[PDB]
């Protein structure tokens, strides 16, 4: 769980995840994941090659510029640092298709000048003070999992850029059993956090698909949302306290009250601030007893529309299981071709379910969902379609790399939307993608798939996957980037949000002002100018 | 429920609630409420008098010019062209010069305010509010919004040295439901609508919000958003921050509004949270989208008696750990149990004063939802309560407590008639501090009162009113007979400030829901840190550069 300083040792320098885990062909011509890390690791997938082929129509460095007297004072602190090219390049990007393309086939315009590794809050304080005194720029990094250009260094930033890496600041400080909270350092990952709590009988239940690398400070910065938010909350519900180092000083509430009325909630000034205001160093998070029992389920529907109506009714009755997804036909089959070993199969849709809690509770809940689903032509579809629909959110980032080795570019994007817009939004957005690809000269209809991933009282989170064979297409990236901007326009035109959880970074900046209004934007600017008047936190996300 | 412009016609000008509802001595010499509004209205309460007497040491036989309107003539000329209703009448202005703190009421009964609004305006829509804010930029005016006037933090008090013309911008005529969306289960409303009228109107379509603060009869959507209001059934429905899905705000800089109605976003820091808790300092909230739910099938009341307060707390904690809190659960201490008891109809004899009865505590419970779920739930909660010595004290005690919430504020006026000053205050605290905080804060109150030369021990009681994962809301009530005391307001105000220190020192917050206003300003920086304070200031300075919104709450 602890990220070592030298990341490339165990992680891919040009891709998602670990070095020891990549899809290859076993000695039977079947796709299989390498290594021993996962459930699916070493598990052969007889059907997956046939799925790719049929679906896509295929066969199968800048110098370190640093002030010498700053550097001298930094030697005195004993904080570990690096000016090595591979360290700096590793931290120059997140996991946008664009950025991954560049790493494989080119170089970044700008990369951090030096990497620093504080181990505690006081080290962060020194670093922020040094950056004030010497006029440095700080971009914080935790997991490096940003999908929003949130870690990209601005091309024209001429100051020394410090990549402030939070990975060695990763302790559980205290677990409070009476209040059911855990106070942690911001660089701890989801994986390591859960491993450690579990040993004491607790969990956080915060499970973003990137939990392996993505950190507590990253979740707060980007307003992260987890797979089981229906039980545990999204990040804004989980956090009860935080400590933040800004150029102006340290933000921290004086007490750990569960809920306050003491003016506008300054925790909300920091959540969603995407590295632009300071460094979150410590956070207090709600914890829970480990669930007794878990069960997967799934449900088939005659079409997408009926499935959507069903999830809505589920949310209306306020009995969503720990997690419920709805997949459209394409994705269902994407998922179906992940197995080892009527209704109109064009439009047939599948919901996946995950229940957790005490056993007779789960079992009693499971019967309540199926009845509700019965009303909408849904029939129980069994456990293992359940399991593997989820593992489809979890390995996908491995698949994207595989895709790239065979001239396939793909990405995901998401929106939230009100319940009465979901059906039209999905249909119109998937179609917009097909139309744009045609018009740009893509020879094969792209993969254009969506799934509903979160329900709320007022609406849903919608996930989209988009991918095409770039065969005899001159410029594959830029076509892609244009198609994805068009899909955003389609999303906003259908009443969807700029983002549900990924965030804005530099990728969705141009839309922020209309989304939050001019004055809204102005309010954000005015906090930035007060807390960080010299713009030390100059990743230039959001504004 | 639509507030008329001239409030004093229906409402007390020197106290809480309606004109037709007050306590009095009936012809049998027993305390009774006049009028018909409440379930207790017109019901004799034989034992109340004794309790007052036993608890306060009074026999109950012993009872007890305005600033000119300064307004610029050309502004006034431009205001006439808008057709926005206004008044410069003294009684309209005095009405809107206060909330419901003890100190303010005392003043209304025995003196006059240093400073009251110069003019009252009644916009009926969002565009009116924009005209008024534009007019105040142009003419250098100051604006204090008011909705229900139920602030208990000095949130509405006009600063004495404010020299500009003060506009009391009254939102009571902005009260419509603009749309009820049944696919999305949301309602879009104008900010001036009251809890009571909002629910009444949703009910006709099959809906409710379930936000029920004790002041719902007067308090408003805009008000709730400004003060971060908390309602009794937040366990089911959420507090104000969970209920609001969208809002529209008018500021001197322009109009704050998100472009979409998504349930949840990651588009930077959530600007809704800049406006919730702003207490009138930034602009007028004009419109808001709120979650609604189908009207619950069935409601059920319950109660449980515990050996002591401590065991009761431990049970509440455990209910929260299993996450099966009823729609509402209150744990009241012994004194409050006994007070409840004084309000039953059975007339005792005049020669007449396995649980120990001056130690036991009572939790009151309310469940709502589908009949079937309610009943499983009820049974589940009692099973837990039993593991803590809890025995069901029955549904009539449950129903009684939940009715008495809306009549308690009328009791304070009664007390003031007989030389008794009292006030409530609240805090939120971590689970592991609740027991000590309650004990120490109550004991601090007694010590303070004795040391300030109060003859008779004060009423010093508490209840736990909300449970959360991380803690609880605790509600205090504090009251004493001030006969013989030289400076009673000063004594009270000093005691309440010591209780507040005693609260902070025991791990509790500055406020769970009443908020800061001008009453708790001195503690804010330390509560939120200097930089936290700094950040709020920077938004105020951007959104309201010339401090048009000049009630001076918070900062
Ligand atoms: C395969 C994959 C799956 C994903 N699944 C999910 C998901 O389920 N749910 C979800 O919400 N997101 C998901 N994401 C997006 C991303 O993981 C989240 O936004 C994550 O929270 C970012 O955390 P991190 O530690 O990697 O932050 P980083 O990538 O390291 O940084 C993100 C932003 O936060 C700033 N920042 C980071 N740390 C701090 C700090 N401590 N103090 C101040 N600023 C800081 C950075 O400067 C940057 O702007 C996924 C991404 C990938 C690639
Ligand atoms: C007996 C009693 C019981 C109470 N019970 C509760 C309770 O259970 N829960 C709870 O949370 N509170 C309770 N309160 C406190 C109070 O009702 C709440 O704080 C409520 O939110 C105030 O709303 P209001 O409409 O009366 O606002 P007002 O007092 O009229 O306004 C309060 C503040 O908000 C401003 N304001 C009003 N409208 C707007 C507008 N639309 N835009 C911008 N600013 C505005 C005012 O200028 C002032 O600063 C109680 C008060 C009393 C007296
Ligand atoms: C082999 C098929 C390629 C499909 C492309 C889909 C890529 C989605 C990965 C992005 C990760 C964000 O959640």
């Amino acid at each position: 769980g602890i990220i070592p300083k030298k990341r490339q040792e165990l992680m891919k320098w040009n891709g998602w995840g670990y070095n020891d885990s990549k899809f290859f062909l076993n000695k039977k011509g079947q796709l299989e994941l390498t290594g021993k890390r996962y459930p699916l690791s070493g598990v052969a997938l007889p059907t997956f090659k046939d799925w790719i082929q049929n679906t896509f129509g295929i066969n199968l460095t800048p110098p370190s510029i640093v002030n010498e007297d700053f550097l001298h004072e930094l030697k005195k602190t004993n904080i570990s640092y690096s000016q090595e090219a591979d360290d700096r390049v590793f931290r120059a990007h997140g996991h946008c298709l664009h950025e991954i393309f560049l790493l494989r086939e080119g170089m970044f315009e700008r990369i951090p000048d030096i990497v620093l590794w504080p181990t505690c809050h006081d080290d962060v304080v020194k670093i922020v003070n040094l950056a004030c005194k010497y006029n440095l720029c700080i971009i914080p990094i935790g997991g490096g999992t940003s999908v929003s250009y949130g870690l990209m260094c601005p091309a024209d930033e001429t100051r020394t850029i410090i990549s402030l890496d939070t990975s060695q600041m990763n302790r559980i400080l205290w677990v409070d059993e009476n209040n059911l909270t855990a106070h942690v350092e911001a660089g701890i990952t989801g994986q390591e956090l859960e491993r450690q709590l579990k040993e004491s009988g607790y969990c956080t239940g915060h499970e973003p698909d990137s939990l392996e690398f993505s950190t507590v400070g990253g979740w707060i910065s980007t307003r992260a949302s987890g797979m089981k938010k229906n039980i545990y909350g999204n990040i804004e519900d989980l956090v009860v306290h935080m400590k933040v180092v800004t150029p102006r000083g340290v933000i921290e509430k004086s007490c750990q009250g569960p809920r306050m009325s003491t003016g506008p909630d300054i925790h909300h000034f920091i959540m969603g601030s995407e590295g632009t205001l300071g460094v979150i160093t410590e956070a207090t998070i709600k914890i829970r007893p480990t669930p007794e029992y878990q069960k997967y389920g799934s449900v088939a529907f005659p079409n997408f529309e009926q499935g959507v109506a069903c999830l809505r009714e589920i949310a209306k009755q306020r009995c969503a299981p720990a997690s419920i997804h709805l997949m459209d036909n394409q994705q269902f089959q994407f998922g179906h071709a992940l197995k080892p070993q009527g209704f109109d199969p064009n439009q047939l849709s599948v919901a996946t379910l995950l229940f957790e809690g005490d056993r007779e509770k789960v079992l009693q809940h499971e019967k309540q969902v199926y009845d509700i689903a019965a009303k909408f032509g849904g029939l129980a579809a069994g456990e293992d379609n359940g399991q593997r629909g989820y593992l489809l959110t979890y390995v996908i980032a491995y698949m994207r790399d595989l895709g790239l080795e065979y001239y396939i570019i793909g990405e995901s994007f998401e929106t939230s939307a009100p319940w009465d817009r979901v059906v039209d939004l999905c249909r119109n957005v998937k179609e917009r993608i097909r139309r744009e690809c045609k018009e740009k000269g893509v020879q094969f209809p792209p993969l254009s798939t969506c799934r509903v991933t979160q329900t709320y009282d007022a609406g849903a989170c919608i996930y989209f996957y988009f991918a095409f064979n770039y065969r005899g297409i001159s410029d594959p990236l830029a076509v892609f980037e244009q198609t994805e901007a068009a899909a955003r326009e389609e999303i906003l035109a259908n009443g969807g949000s700029l983002s549900h959880h990924h965030g804005v970074g530099k990728l969705r900046k141009q839309w922020l002002k209309e989304s939050i209004s001019d004055v809204g934007f102005g309010m954000l600017k005015s906090v930035k100018d007060y807390v960080d008047p010299t713009n030390i936190f100059g990743n230039r996300n959001l504004l």
